[PDB]
């Protein structure tokens, strides 16, 4: 069930465009496009994406920024839209469909800090999210987190599921075929990957012995909850949804609803390879294990 | 698998009866009865209910009230019972079966504030809850919530699932056929509906631009968790189980276990239609989307 | 699909060995062994276990203890390992496989209080956990919990699932066949049972009217979350993962991720039998109901 007009389509990834236009105003431009992604070795999914990545590119703004967002729809036949969980907006005015080969621009404020999902909001929403149109926007708190001075390194990890291609019965009633992690870059040099079963096993995240690591995490679903755990450590501090006031300490595992986020911080005390899992182990067996390699130097 | 003695039975809804008999004592009388409910267009489920609604009628009492509860069982063949999560009681003395065409009266205190499930407790409990015998009791806190002065409007929403009719294999091992929201009235004029796939899309909840809305929510299950989210906003304040001490701020999505409740508050800043979902999107696709319509006047 | 070398093997349970060797140092020795357990009446599962129990024996240490742990692998063909969620360790050095008929010793610190899962960490981990190699380690806080002076009795309860025997397709893609509770002894005389559908119904936990009960609970999974609830009461105080700082009050139901723990406290006000459930009622129907019997004397 590949739509006839998508057969043979594979649009190259387009970089996110982003520029600050005032102390509290930021322009962001993203595309909706159809891009082949290898989600498991030998298995291509012709994903519906923002900017040719699934999950989509990371967006980072500051608390109190107003976002002036443009979506250019490169899909030749299906309309697409954008819903940022970070913003206050009218869904029926500001998260509306952009037609094929057209652009739309919408403006809305991000006044809460945290780790928010974004996704396409075109009906049926389950079809658009399951085919790949999901991502994270981080809204950095104006006053930071209480533990910022202790953090040595930070990474972003996103969990998603993949089902049988564009199969609405399976999206509604089936078990996931794969559950996967991806990482998105906060700064130049950091890994930026798609949701697949293998890249973060073959090319682990790096750290050095003794460091306190912060992960910004979100489970975009579409359908499952997550039981997020790093093997070999305990979370020193957890901020639910990345809001600094929702503080928990000393958690072994952090549940996340579908679309839920967190900031989690932990210390790695010995060199070695540390798996990162969802502890719902049927999903870990179906791809959701990433690796952190901790060395004496960090390289 | 409709029990022979229920074929042709459809008992009209009976109003909840409730009266205060002392500063801290309240009488409540409810029925158990068998009532046809249209859960999706064209699809009748011959539900097992309290008072002919599923979920059942809303009960609201004050912290510290003792409830003197009578159940009249109008089912001609199956016994029924009541378990309120709000109360301290002996299950084997106070949540016992009432036989067909009989009444029972039980007395127990509600000393904790919150948003509690109630349900039938007759074995097998899964069969009695899945066939419709669930509901919410709200216990209002003696000293309110810290944010009461900011709240402009409030509604109650309940999430439940429906399965294949009276099919114990499906109740145990199947995926839900429908997942639905209903609303129950806090005051005259407010919507009071059953768990179906369409009423709160066709007849949305109303609000005005700029208002802070409070929802009292509970996921009665029977089997699924919920990832509750309002599109276009972020929750300013969340009180888990409706206890004022379990305060979280700035959540995008609130997980609820089966039977879990919350009070959530959020601001609507622009006119439009705002979907209310569980963000486990397979369940939203199977009915669990309600609408909030925000106008310049509230009408 | 019983491995040829396990046909006919049923190793008798071996007691946990544990001794303190310094103010902050404790030796623990456990076995990995293959033991038949009756998980439902008439149904034997040839479990992969620690010490012949599934879940495994309870381990209790103090915050700040270093554990010097030895695993003796009595399985004649499959390697096994131990991962304690309580500790900081290098997974690729300290949670490594011990071969058949060999021993390994590993040393690591437990510096966080709480109710932690332990399990085998040998690939595929889902197979080793689902076949029975799970358990709990409690790390008692140095300064106790704020509510310790109010607690009259305490018990440990663990929830797990069972699937079709050693069937990796079912472990990954199937619904559980059984979901069960077990209790592990904190002191001599307390019940110590395996995860089965019947023992804690036939031989309930005991308490006396008026007591405040503390349960240390963990949901080891492997795959499901839990909605933990005691019928007839409300939790006065909840400490997520058993860390004293993660305090919630007045909860009807406590969600637990897979591997998540809690300390929950509640008061029983009337004599009777009080069911303990996961409120995801398909799992309660498949075994996950235990009983607490409350008498005027406690006997
Ligand atoms: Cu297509
Ligand atoms: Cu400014
Ligand atoms: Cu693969
Ligand atoms: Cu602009
Ligand atoms: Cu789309
Ligand atoms: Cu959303
Ligand atoms: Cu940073
Ligand atoms: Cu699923
Ligand atoms: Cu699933
Ligand atoms: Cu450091
Ligand atoms: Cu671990
Ligand atoms: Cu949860
Ligand atoms: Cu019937
Ligand atoms: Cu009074
Ligand atoms: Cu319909
Ligand atoms: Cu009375
Ligand atoms: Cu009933
Ligand atoms: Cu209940
Ligand atoms: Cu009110
Ligand atoms: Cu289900
Ligand atoms: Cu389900
Ligand atoms: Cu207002
Ligand atoms: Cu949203
Ligand atoms: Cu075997
Ligand atoms: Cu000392
Ligand atoms: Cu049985
Ligand atoms: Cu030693
Ligand atoms: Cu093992
Ligand atoms: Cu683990
Ligand atoms: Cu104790
Ligand atoms: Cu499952
Ligand atoms: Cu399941
Ligand atoms: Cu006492
Ligand atoms: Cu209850």
């Amino acid at each position: 069930n590949v739509i006839a007009a998508h057969k043979g389509v594979n649009q190259a990834p387009v970089p996110l465009k982003m520029e600050r236009v005032g102390p509290h105003d930021v322009h962001i431009e993203m595309t909706a496009q159809i891009t082949d992604i290898e989600i498991d070795k030998g298995k291509i999914y012709k994903a519906w994406t923002f900017n040719g990545q699934a999950p989509g590119p990371l967006v980072v703004v500051n608390e109190g920024d107003t976002i002036h967002f443009t979506l250019k729809n490169m899909d030749p036949v299906v309309p697409h839209s954008m819903d940022f969980h970070a913003v206050h907006a009218s869904p029926s005015k500001d998260f509306i469909d952009v037609m094929p080969n057209k652009s739309g621009t919408f403006t809305y404020p991000a006044n809460k800090p945290g780790v928010f999902m974004y996704h396409c909001g075109t009906k049926p929403v389950l079809q658009h999210i399951a085919n790949g149109m999901h991502g994270v926007i981080i809204v950095k708190p104006k006053n930071g987190y209480p533990t910022d001075k202790e953090v040595d390194r930070e990474y972003v990890l996103i969990q998603n599921e993949w089902y049988k291609y564009n199969d609405m019965n399976d999206f509604q009633n089936g078990v996931p075929s794969y559950v996967v992690f991806s990482s998105k870059a906060l700064k130049p040099g950091d890994p930026n990957t798609n949701g697949d079963t293998f890249t973060l096993k073959e090319k682990p995240l790096l750290a050095k012995v003794g460091e306190k690591i912060r992960l910004y995490i979100n489970n975009v679903g579409p359908n499952e909850v997550s039981s997020f755990h790093v093997v070999g450590t305990v979370f020193d501090d957890v901020y639910l949804d990345g809001n600094p006031n929702n503080h928990l300490q000393g958690m072994q595992t952090v549940m996340l609803p579908a679309s839920g986020g967190a900031v989690v911080e932990f210390t790695v005390t010995r060199p070695g390879t540390y798996p990162i899992v969802t502890h719902q182990f049927n999903h870990a067996q179906k791809g959701a294990v990433a690796m952190l390699k901790v060395t004496e130097t960090g390289e």
